[PDB]
């Protein structure tokens, strides 16, 4: 009777390098806390960088600015440490805006993976909340 789709884990200590400005996309890489890399300023929320002549995006609130821009305009950023990193959990399956619960890494959570493309977290007072499949392990 054991629920094979029910999992018990914790919040990851990495930030996704997404191919699009969408958390529901498959990340190209997962950047551990404290990882340093160069990005450009794309818009209000997202950074951008080029790998193999391909554009990947990174959420700004996951990074720390540690240096001034270079001659190319690249910002040397660093993924926030586990003390400061905050991982989102949306109230909608679209994983965009709405209500968001922000979790620090290593915080224990129980979710459900029913192949919907996202994780499902039940809250006794708030109902169903969702996050990305890579955010909880």
């Amino acid at each position: 009777n054991t629920n094979s789709n029910r999992y018990e884990g914790k919040v990851i200590d990495s930030a996704p390098l997404l191919p699009k400005m969408d958390f529901k996309s498959s990340p190209f890489r997962m950047y551990k806390v404290g990882t340093e890399f160069l990005v450009y300023d794309h818009n209000q929320y997202w950074y951008k960088t080029y790998i193999d002549d391909k554009l990947y995006y990174m959420y700004k609130s996951f990074c720390d600015v540690v240096a001034k821009k270079d001659a190319k305009g690249r910002i040397k950023v660093r993924i926030k440490s586990a003390k400061d990193l905050r991982i989102p959990v949306w109230n909608n399956i679209k994983l965009n805006s709405g209500k968001i619960k922000w979790y620090a890494p290593n915080v224990k959570l129980a979710w459900y993976n029913y192949r919907r493309g996202y994780l499902e977290l039940w809250y006794p007072n708030d109902g169903w909340y969702y996050t990305a499949e890579y955010f909880l392990k």
